[PDB]
């Protein structure tokens, strides 16, 4: 008989590709699916106003679902930070390893039941670029009041090494480096960082470390999800892992297709890596926050050792397969 | 209302990771259908045919499959593409290459002519070369090298003088206790420990041959073509999503028995094929391939996809992931 109407609230701005395409490509597999029995109407900021609005959208049910990221919430529960991805972390084909098999999506529910909020994968970026900068980074000391875009647990890894992040959203990115309201941000990369247009006023493009694997997520009202028939339940979950993992083969796509054009298409983006001592500060930052933060809290200390033992035991797996492959042929 | 579908699988009853991905599968459709489309699963202890799959799909006998798509080329030389070759595309790259670089449609126009579609249907990821009795030190010790290993690799040992040996792979530990093979590859630390051969085999190579390995789904058009369109794209979806879950498994259980492996297993020892060997069987490679791209125009197109596309894709693959893993 009865037949359901949802709205999901995403982050990001209409047409948004890849991330947006993730939503839609969501959507209408649950549309065709249900034979129209369960129908989401996506809204994008240009439509609810508030890009990180999404975890108090989809937490009182005034959207039933959401497409986001999870780091976003840090402010609201650090444990939120290690779902996305972790500095130095895992890359994506292991997340989902350890997502699907290694625990990964149990403690993600542990995290989000307490907010009646239902939290799963909403695809992948891959590897990350370090950003887009105006000025060279040459030691720590160009670190030092450096204001910049970047979220997670990369920001305070910086934070602590006297940079000043922030989350400004994907459609306020350029004017706020126009300004020198951030003097640098990361994004994403070669799939979505081009169109944004931030070359033309910050030339230097770092490579990564800090977002080895960044899964988006989608969120789901557990009092809506509860309200569905069980077949439409399965419906919208197949539908939700599906968009999520093509997304990342579109990432993947769309990088090839960005990166092609990058290297022959700007001849003003020089792109640049940090130095060994540079490097070499972030990765004991890193190290030092992790033991601070697992301290702290039992539920982190369960997370980022799930996360530590995952890791050391997948990249071995790794290094000897896809790794020695591709560092030879 | 009630479609009741049967489904022929080349794997034996209850093996991980495979069979997890067709079960996986007929799981999601029961219930995202509500039970209007279920499919029973036959392994290959119930149809007795594990190569029987393509005919079975074809005939109508089955609806659905589950295979490799290279176990086909004696067939059509075009199905071996739709696995993996060797120097290719690890797995990420390839499911973009599927999904969005023109794959599935390639795919299609190979398979259309046999009323059969085909959908990918697990990747393994990076396979080891496998498992030798003696080192392989030289060239030299490939001529006359008795050794199961299937697809392009198989005609590429060849072409330098081993002789690629088939066998079912309830044999494959016999056969090679019994030196009908002096050497096999079968997939990597995910399924090989189950099978035994460190047993048998002191030295167990990296890999070349099959870095991406993805199997099949196959789906009788007439069948398919009698669905309803909901229960249509269910079961399109249902076999993306278990596709994409076997390689999340495989890592996982790559991963884990990698870790056993090395805690149980003393005296396997890790090998990676000599420089000047890899220089021998990747020109191999390339030639034959130039050879079986001049003599079919469908395998040249396919080729030059594959080829496009791996150069394009991988440039990102090594400024991504490859540059992160090897400075971290
Ligand atoms: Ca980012
Ligand atoms: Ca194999
Ligand atoms: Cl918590």
């Amino acid at each position: 008989d009865k037949k359901y109407r949802w709205k999901l609230a995403e982050t990001w701005g209409p047409n948004f590709p890849i991330f947006g395409d993730a939503t839609k490509n969501m959507a209408k597999m649950v549309k065709e699916m249900s034979n129209g029995r369960l129908t989401i109407r996506i809204d994008s900021s240009n439509k609810h106003k508030s890009a990180l609005g999404i975890f108090d959208f989809v937490k009182s049910g005034q959207y039933q679902m959401g497409h986001s990221a999870s780091y976003y919430w840090k402010g609201k529960n650090f444990n939120t930070m290690f779902f996305t991805t972790v500095p130095f972390g895992m890359i994506a084909s292991e997340q989902h390893a350890w997502f699907y098999y290694g625990g990964g999506m149990e403690l993600m529910k542990k995290v989000y039941d307490q907010y009646g909020i239902m939290s799963f994968p909403g695809g992948n970026t891959g590897n990350q670029m370090g950003g887009w900068f105006k000025k060279e980074i040459n030691s720590v000391e160009d670190l030092k009041g450096l204001k910049m875009r970047i979220p997670g647990f990369a920001g305070e890894v910086l934070a602590k090494l006297g940079a000043k992040p922030t989350n400004i959203p994907s459609g306020e990115l350029y004017t706020a480096l126009e300004r020198n309201t951030i003097d640098a941000l990361e994004w994403v990369g070669p799939s979505l960082d081009l169109r944004m247009g931030f070359h033309k006023i910050a030339p230097y493009y770092y490579t990564g470390w800090h977002e080895p694997g960044t899964e988006l997520q989608f969120m789901v009202n557990q009092k809506a999800y509860n309200s569905l028939p069980k077949d439409l339940q399965k419906i919208l979950t197949v539908a939700m892992k599906a968009a999520a993992y093509d997304m990342y083969s579109q990432s993947m796509h769309a990088s090839g297709v960005n990166l092609a054009s990058l290297k022959k298409d700007y001849p003003n983006v020089q792109m640049r890596s940090f130095p060994k001592p540079v490097m070499e500060a972030i990765v004991q930052a890193n190290d030092e926050l992790l033991e601070e933060f697992a301290a702290k809290d039992p539920m982190t200390a369960e997370i980022l050792k799930s996360l530590n033992d995952y890791k050391h035991q997948i990249r071995a797996w790794t290094n000897l397969s896809d790794r020695a492959y591709l560092d030879n042929f």
